[PDB]
């Protein structure tokens, strides 16, 4: 079925490696959507995976879906459209946040992987390029966005077997510390100057708080990102603990 | 769906936790079959399988045809079980005939056709994960060289940022198709009568399974074979034998 008899395409909103999302107007109705074209390779079922989550899911922080095409070479996601650009684009107007702007944009996030992690979804590709900005409000509103990595989580055996140990909606929580991290600051916290070192960085939870960024930061502020950086899954603060912690009250 | 109608169920073929296959004849025809009976589970619970795992299952069957593998014919469904009729394998399981007993080429000619299974399944990125001799059938238990048929698939699957990324996901490697090579390499191995990580604990034989801790025992051997499991008992996934090596091996070829 023909995308381009129902919607008149408009100029790209982004890019990925197989992904271009453009603006789209529905001929019907006048209402704008943002399109997204997976191209499938042509010797997926990530793309099943990405719908069948999209079609689940429905909060105000996150991106709802309307429709579903395929052509010959690219099939074809009406989402919901957002128009305030990236957080990452925000956040580069703006060099860093102070602490209560943080902390409302925070707030929005939180709720959105809170309702995420009730229905076992974990998103696993939280970070600034994938929050989406409403209107760029002196108090602006997000979308979670790019789903997709999100996942639904539950003698003879070979070594890789005894010792599997699966990933979690723990993962999530990670990056929304080092999220927060770098919404207060300049910066990254595990970056090296190589990509080796910045996965050993990750490994070793090799971070510190230096004090060009961070000499004024609230206690509290440092407390919620370091319960949030720790290397054994079993003993991150979970969803549910963080919003209810004082930095967030 | 309403199985009694169209087959005589027949005598136990086999049980385990969570199936019972029985003998059936296909009243049309005449022909006799196996059918694996899968206790569903009520709730998301750990008795029965998940509507999910039996799915698998069955799409896994439906998809493959080989000699070495075994072939579905019809699915049923009650408010307890999946019903799965599968191809018959009057035979035996290898385990019972390893029971009822091997000399290097008696175990060649089982090897060669498991490794022809395999290398079929590999072909279509189908890890089997249960590679057991209680999972390997003969098709006939009195000939001189018995032919097999692999069966059992319900744990068998398809094969399919840094700074954000917690260190788990970092240090995540997935399961593949190197899982199946292990098996072969224990089972391999069990043709002596031996297991070679078996412990006293279950905890034991974990132990021993994730640290390699096998021997070849002077009671049990006595040249090519323990080269041939050797590069296969191996810890580092990534640099054991695959399926196309071990058939290029010179134990083999
Ligand atoms: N619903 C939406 N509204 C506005 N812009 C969107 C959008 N969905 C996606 N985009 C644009 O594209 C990106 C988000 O979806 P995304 O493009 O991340 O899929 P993707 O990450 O799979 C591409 P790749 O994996 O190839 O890098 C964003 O940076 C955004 O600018
Ligand atoms: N197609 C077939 N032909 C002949 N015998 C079969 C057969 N399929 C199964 N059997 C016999 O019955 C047993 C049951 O099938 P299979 O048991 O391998 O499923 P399963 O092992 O996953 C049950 P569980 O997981 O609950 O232990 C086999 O070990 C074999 O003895
Ligand atoms: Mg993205
Ligand atoms: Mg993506
Ligand atoms: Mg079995
Ligand atoms: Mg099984």
């Amino acid at each position: 079925e023909n995308v381009d008899d129902y919607y008149d395409t408009g100029e790209e909103l982004g890019s990925g490696q197989f992904a271009v999302v453009k603006k789209c107007r529905e001929k019907s109705t006048g209402l704008q959507y943002a399109a997204k074209f997976i191209k499938k390779r042509r010797t997926r079922e990530d793309i099943e995976r990405e719908v069948s989550i999209l079609k689940e899911i429905q909060h105000p922080n996150v991106i709802t879906l309307h429709e579903v095409y395929e052509n010959k070479t690219d099939v074809i996601l009406i989402l919901e459209l957002v128009a305030g650009g990236e957080l990452f684009d925000f956040l580069a107007e703006k060099e860093s946040l102070t602490e209560e702007e943080a902390t409302e944009f925070l707030k929005q996030i939180l709720n959105g992987v809170y309702y995420l992690h009730s229905l076992q979804i974990a998103h696993f590709d939280l970070k600034p390029e994938n929050i989406m900005l409403l209107d760029r409000v002196p108090k602006p509103r997000i979308k979670i966005i790019d789903f997709g990595l999100a996942h639904k989580i539950d003698e003879f055996v070979a070594p890789e077997i005894v010792n599997y140990e699966p990933l979690g909606l723990e993962a999530d929580m990670w990056s929304i510390g080092v999220i927060t991290y770098i919404l207060l600051s300049g910066a990254s916290p595990f970056l090296g100057d190589t990509k080796q070192e910045t996965l050993a960085n990750v490994s070793a939870v090799n971070y510190e708080f230096e004090d060009e960024y961070f000499s004024n930061t609230s206690a509290l502020a440092k407390d919620f990102i370091r319960r949030l950086l720790v290397k054994d899954p079993k003993k991150r603060m979970t969803i549910q603990d963080s919003l209810q912690h004082p930095w967030i009250k």
